[PDB]
């Protein structure tokens, strides 16, 4: 329905990621902690940090428990190692209930915490399968639905500005909405199709069809999952496997063939810019992934816009972007620049995830993002990759 204390509680861009407001412990200590449905745990900065104003100090939480163990987590881009606990956790505009959450006390790590990002920690969403160190640390989310009468879903609006905002622009500036609980109707316009989540570990789904301008990619829908599709606020871009973004970006170049633009912005690592107002965006193609449906052979599509795919930089008054789909060697990951054209809504009871043209996306007066269906779609099954 109207989840009104919930709406508009997100801060954040793509590239540094989305937060909320929690508190941890008695008396409460307020953090922001970025929103991530790619992990599982409930992890905070709890020692002196360049990078943080402010970190969990449990000596001063009455509260807290001490479960006298570790937890060392090496990921591609980094590290943190902790130290396990609980403690009471709220989330301020949210749900106005306290529960007993377990919490990882960071005190070691490396290239974790972003300069300037606003946020001391991270609010795992995914499920227990893939929580550290193993499936027994219950997630927070686990945790909020056994102890109070929270319905097992929830729902995200992340919000791009379309373009930069400075320091003290993204601390003003509304980022999105995490409606825990619930759908909110005033996110998105139209109708929620709804995709099913194929096993409960990361959100993982099933990809059936790519489509660049209307035009088929016509690989062998398994490509376009191997080894496994996510949908991971975490990420900023969205990224492909090898052989599925070599094919696309082939595709992508084909269309927008009028501009030639260097290979360091094909590769994600170059800004490009256009003078203030002017960025062709006609010239850029749409994406369209088709997803598998809830009902047998039929899926829908999500299409999105460059105004999604090219991602907001400061150069100048120039408006500058950089290219934020990029390759994977770990399966397709919907990131945060794919989910700003939308509302998506994890629907855990129902183990599916929801999609609608987000009431926030970014466009122009002649196309819009879309959420479309029902198409036929025989043998979806197969787009799934084993081993
Ligand atoms: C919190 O706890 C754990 N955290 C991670 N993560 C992996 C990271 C990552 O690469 N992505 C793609 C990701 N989705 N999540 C990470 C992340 C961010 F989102 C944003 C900023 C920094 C990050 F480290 C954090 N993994 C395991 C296993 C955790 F226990």
């Amino acid at each position: 329905g109207s989840f009104v204390e919930m709406v508009d509680n997100l801060r954040g861009k793509s590239g540094q990621g989305y937060y909320v407001e929690m508190t941890v412990g008695s008396p409460p200590q307020t953090l922001n902690i970025l929103v991530d449905t790619g992990s599982s745990n409930f992890a905070v900065g709890a020692a002196p940090h360049p990078f943080l104003h402010r970190y969990y100090q449990r000596q001063l939480s009455s509260t807290y428990r001490d479960l006298r163990k570790g937890v060392y987590v090496p990921y591609t881009q980094g590290k943190w190692e902790g130290e396990l606990g609980t403690d009471l956790v709220s989330i301020p505009h949210g749900p106005n209930v306290t529960v007993r959450a377990n919490i990882a006390a960071i005190t070691e790590s490396d290239k974790f915490f972003i300069n300037g990002s606003n946020w001391e920690g991270i609010l795992g969403l995914a499920y227990a399968e893939i929580a550290r160190p193993d499936d027994s640390l219950e997630p927070f989310f686990d945790s909020l639905v056994k102890q109070t009468h929270v319905p097992n879903l929830f729902s995200l609006q992340l919000c791009g500005a379309g373009f930069p905002l400075n320091q003290s622009e993204v601390l003003a500036s509304v980022g999105g909405s995490m409606i825990i609980g619930g759908i909110d109707h005033s996110l998105y316009t139209g109708s929620l199709w709804y995709t099913p989540i194929r096993r409960e570990w990361y959100y993982e789904v099933i990809i059936v069809r790519v489509e660049i301008n209307g035009q088929d990619l016509k690989m062998d829908c398994k490509e376009y999952n191997y080894d496994k599709s996510i949908v991971d606020s975490g990420t900023t871009n969205l990224r492909l496997p090898k052989k599925v973004f070599e094919a696309a970006v082939k595709s992508i170049k084909a269309a927008s063939s009028t501009e030639k633009f260097p290979d360091g912005f094909w590769l994600g690592e170059q800004l490009v810019c256009w003078q203030a107002g002017t960025t062709p965006w006609n010239i850029f193609p749409v994406i369209s992934l088709y997803l598998m449906g809830e009902v047998t052979n039929q899926s829908f599509r999500i299409t999105i816009l460059p105004q999604q795919y090219l991602r907001p930089v400061e150069d100048s008054q120039d408006d500058c972007y950089k290219f934020a789909i990029s390759q994977s060697s770990t399966g397709t990951v919907m990131g945060a620049v794919i989910m700003e054209g939308f509302y998506v809504v994890f629907d855990r009871a129902r183990k599916r995830i929801g999609f609608a043209v987000s009431a926030c996306h970014v466009h122009d007066e002649f196309r819009t993002a879309a959420v479309e269906g029902p198409f036929v779609t025989l043998d979806m099954e197969d787009c799934g990759y084993n081993i």
